[PDB]
């Protein structure tokens, strides 16, 4: 039908913003400490801690089989990232200080992206 391909569409346009949403916030993180997936060679018990792991390679594959319908979606998964590693960490750790930093400079462009995402509909 002509409605999927117009629905379609604006998921692909969402797509494009929730990348360019993806790449400012992976720049708020200079040190690639939420790059990739946390390990479980290195640390093997941390499904005993984190039920649900969540890192930034992992977001963009989601993102690039366009699988965020809506930025809702793609901010749960942003704050998995930063509530896991708060949990997991010790305030006293240069991961939680990279968490905190990442919430708080995220904010900013999260902010805006909503109100595109309205104002674009």
């Amino acid at each position: 039908s002509m409605e999927q391909v117009a629905m379609e569409l604006r998921l692909t346009e969402l797509t494009r913003l929730l990348r360019s949403v993806l790449d400012q916030l992976q720049d708020k993180d200079p040190a690639r400490i939420f790059a990739q997936p946390v390990s479980l060679k290195e640390v093997p018990d941390y499904l005993d801690h984190i039920k649900h792991p969540m890192d930034f390679a992992t977001m963009r594959k989601r993102l690039e089989a366009q699988g965020y319908k809506n930025l809702h979606e793609f901010e749960e998964d942003f704050d998995l990232i930063i509530d896991n590693c708060m949990k997991y960490n010790a305030r006293d750790t240069v991961f939680y200080r990279a968490a905190v930093r990442l919430r708080d400079q995220g904010g900013v462009v999260l902010r805006q992206a909503r109100r595109e995402v309205d104002s674009i509909g």
